[PDB]
């Protein structure tokens, strides 16, 4: 499809007092989708982050359209929004998989990431790694 | 004076493998500061949450200007940026407190909230509770 | 396999400052293993536990033997250690899968749950017991 | 008094859809109480662990006797149950603070920590740091 998919059933312990989901959990789901992409599409990046490659998070946000609860089936879909020189922006479509087959959008979020180089103290900008740029081809 | 403050030292477990802090943690702290203000300044609101009053987070965001490591002293400053009759927006300044007295803005977050009442099906908005609006006066 | 398996790869953000895994994450993985088991093996329980039934955790624990870091492949095996009329105990084996195919007992934990349904000490749901028959 | 206290109000987002508290949340609290202790009473330990010193958690557990919900006032009390030459055991008593001054033992958890030195494969038991042994003095 146009997106990278992360299937996730809403945990019983991922809800609040009034049955709704803690807004932080949505963002945890973003990281779980972003990291899963790097494990299956660009493992080359993963090893570089353990070295001197640092994927700085510039901005992350999320808007909530509908309230979800426990045991609701979700399809967190990631799409490449912007592709720049040393930066890139993702987009996360939180969709609820209804039993009938409906696909409603319960939330949407995006994440701005910059690529840097060198030690944590003295850093420098760097191009988006080739493997990562190629893996983001059908997901724009 | 201009803000409500949450004191926080960056945890040893809140720091990852390379010395960076997961952005999710910023939003966890942002959530704590939102409840500390309530439980202190407007405790009456919390009694209403268990009843009919519902607090809907419409949108959250956070921008990052610099990286931090464990044992960094943070001053999470919460101030009211936007005030409406049914909604409000909280701004969160993440001030990295220096040992010499310096103050470096390391991050900034925003949180749009909507005051709701009623059942799970038919939610209706409500005027911002008197005590909640009262406690927001010196933080405008 | 006499156990229920949950495959998990240690997240880059699940590690701490010195490159080790926060112990809280270990029990975080226990919940996901218990949840996943209930989902596939006894879906009737989940439909029962949300309105009246309550699976109350009496005791959780976890002892650690070795240390693991990011991207370490883990095979979390769950099995029924003790079965009773109102209570049941799970046991979780934390096995680090070597790059060649070797296996290492990194950690091991237990969870003690009492069935309740403001609550009433109730029988273990028959559907839950039948799904546990292999993993006894 | 005879323990290290961490006051904590049960969060609205820490409680699930049935009114109970996730058992994982209990352990983050005692881990927070542990880190806050090392932060306040023995900061030297927090710097040595970044080198060759290791605070290896041998075993951790927690027993639950009651049910708590949102906005409950808790008093987490950390004591020293056992101290060896290289090992130590903490005991966490979760005390629910009532409005009428009543106190109730809600839960109890413990944690065994082994002090070791050197790289992961060359790990060897080491004596408790003098800063830590001095910090555990008012628990004798």
């Amino acid at each position: 499809p146009d997106y990278f998919e992360l299937r996730h059933t809403v945990g019983f312990e991922e809800t609040n007092l009034v049955g709704n989901v803690y807004y932080v959990n949505y963002l945890r789901w973003q990281g779980r989708c972003r990291e899963l992409f790097l494990k299956e599409r660009a493992p080359s990046v993963l090893a570089e982050v353990q070295e001197d490659l640092k994927l700085f998070t510039l901005k992350v946000d999320c808007e909530f359209f509908a309230e979800i609860t426990a045991f609701d089936e979700l399809s967190i879909r990631m799409r490449l929004s912007e592709l720049r020189q040393t930066q890139l922006e993702f987009t996360f479509d939180y969709i609820k998989l209804g039993d009938d087959g409906g696909e409603t959008l319960v939330a949407r979020g995006r994440q701005r990431i910059a690529c840097m180089r060198g030690p944590n103290t003295a850093t420098v900008p760097t191009l988006i790694p080739e493997a990562l740029a190629e893996a983001l081809a059908p997901y724009s």
